[PDB]
């Protein structure tokens, strides 16, 4: 029951500074374009001890399957290969992405009817807000 009050449908309905977050984590010019535009859906579910996060958008489709703590491989949607560990800690599903001597966290948590998604890169976050679809 770990993750009850995340799973369902979401779509994104408000975003800030995602821009600023791509260029830290050294996404490319037309990448950050195209993925800016986008309106993804997030669909998480859990089976057992296995969450999925999917995410479905016009840019591209991805899906993560994971268990807490362990580590795994990710494709992200700018095409980063990445060695990810997700945690709940406090309620929160943090995120963690290793790539390239590089790193950086992605939290996802609840807040009233929302889901809110922190990104952040060294010294930038954006924040992506999700509601029920
Ligand atoms: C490029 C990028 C995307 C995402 S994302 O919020 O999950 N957005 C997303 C997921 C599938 S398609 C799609 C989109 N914008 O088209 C994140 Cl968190 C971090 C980075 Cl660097």
């Amino acid at each position: 029951h770990m993750c009850d009050a995340f799973v369902g449908t979401w779509k994104l309905v408000s975003s800030e500074n995602f821009d600023d977050y791509m260029k830290e984590v050294g996404v490319g010019f037309a990448t950050r374009k195209v993925a800016g535009m986008a309106k993804p859906n997030m669909i998480i579910s859990v089976n057992g001890d296995v969450i999925t996060i999917k995410s479905e958008s016009t840019f591209k489709n991805t899906e993560i399957s994971f268990i807490l703590g362990q580590e795994f491989d990710e494709v992200t949607a700018d095409d980063r290969k990445v060695k990810s560990t997700i945690t709940l800690d406090g309620g929160v599903l943090v995120h963690v992405q290793k790539w390239d001597g590089k790193s950086t966290t992605i939290k996802r948590k609840r807040e009233d009817d929302k889901l809110v998604v922190e990104c952040v890169m060294k010294g930038v976050t954006s924040t992506r807000v999700y509601e029920r679809a």
